[PDB]
């Protein structure tokens, strides 16, 4: 079905603008990948107070999304030949003595599969001393490569550690080898005095809010961009084809791989698959916490298979202030992007996503 640019427009706020209504969001930049090239349309204000729109150039907190610049370079290091998927998590932290890491891989770090990593690093840890006293503390409740159990002191360690051979720090390796080759020159972790500007006010219960440190933060939740970068990086992933850089190209190729099936879907590294087509009910039944927090049975995919065109692809995420999400069918190149400055329920962001791509495909 061949849409106009016109009807596109149409689409997009007839169900932006209710649904912004129906869970008071302030302010929204969304971004829909059709016929080769993204088409923005903002909504709304980054600052209600000082009455600044949102545009293009505005900054929205990222949350969980994180997690998929994660999972790309790590395979990138991969693609590169510094770390493997396969490889102890011991032989890149010689100081994590405990027997009970035996049998625990970097592939079990970066898919929630590790035993029962809790899903936040208590705060107690400020430093590197305690950090390694809580993970040689840590008691698996399952085996490993049998449970999953979403945690970002599991991802999060992943990422510490896949950079550790290249020699830079997590930010350095993340703006060299994955931002800069893509041009994503409006993305980041610590956002500069010069762009501060743009930098949109997140709101909570009518408060305006901005996140704050931590440890792994950078690695699990702690990225920030603008909707053009978004676009862009959707771009990237839905068509890794189209990408120069060579190891990047097939960190991006690994990042979409399936390594376990649970029920309905599958998990790569940061980003989550459903087999397309699939129905809105089971993509949204599937968004709610009680089923995305809990301890759940996994199905080994081996070897890993590789990025399956007809899938739905995306990722969920939060923070205080912020709810952002992104959705993309490889075999059709379509795909969006929803950043708004209100963290509302997961399944809204989904139905209302569907309703947009249903209208493309």
């Amino acid at each position: 079905t061949p849409v106009s640019e016109k009807q596109l427009a149409e689409v997009v706020a007839n169900t932006v603008t209710p649904l912004m209504k129906a869970q008071s969001v302030p302010g929204m930049a969304v971004a829909v990948i059709y016929q080769g090239k993204p088409h923005y349309y903002t909504f709304g204000k980054a600052d209600i107070a000082a009455n600044k729109p949102v545009t293009p150039q505005t900054l929205f907190e990222l949350g969980s999304i994180s997690k998929t610049f994660t999972g790309v370079l790590g395979g990138d290091a991969i693609a590169r030949g510094e770390i493997s998927l396969d490889d102890p998590v011991t032989r890149y932290w010689p100081q994590l003595t405990g027997k009970q890491w035996q049998g625990i891989r970097m592939l079990d770090l970066a898919t929630y599969t590790a035993g029962g990593l809790p899903l936040q690093v208590p705060d107690e840890v400020t430093d590197n001393a305690s950090l390694l006293r809580f993970y040689q503390n840590w008691q698996p409740q399952w085996k490993p490569g049998t449970t999953r159990l979403y945690a970002n002191a599991s991802i999060g360690l992943f990422g510490a550690l896949a950079v550790k051979p290249s020699g830079m720090p997590y930010e350095q390796a993340m703006t060299t080898r994955v931002l800069k080759p893509l041009k994503l020159d409006h993305t980041w972790i610590n956002v500069p005095k010069a762009e501060e500007a743009h930098y949109a006010w997140g709101y909570r219960d009518g408060k305006a809010v901005r996140a704050v440190p931590g440890m792994l933060d950078a690695q699990a939740y702690g990225v920030k961009t603008n909707v053009q970068d978004m676009a862009n990086w959707v771009m990237a992933n839905m068509a890794p084809e189209n990408v120069a850089d060579a190891s990047l190209k097939q960190g991006i190729a690994l990042a979409q791989s399936r390594y376990w099936r649970i029920g309905s879907m599958y998990q790569g590294l940061g980003w989550e698959m459903l087999n397309w087509p699939v129905e809105a009910n089971t993509v949204v039944e599937g968004s709610d916490s009680k089923v995305a927090l809990a301890p759940l049975p996994v199905a080994e995919v081996n070897p890993p298979a590789p990025p399956v065109k007809a899938s739905w692809v995306h990722k969920t995420g939060s923070t205080g202030g912020f709810g952002s999400y992104v959705a993309f069918i490889p075999e059709k190149q379509i795909g969006i992007v929803m950043l708004a400055n209100t963290s509302y329920p997961n399944p809204a962001r989904v139905e209302a996503a569907y309703h947009i791509l249903e209208a493309l495909q």
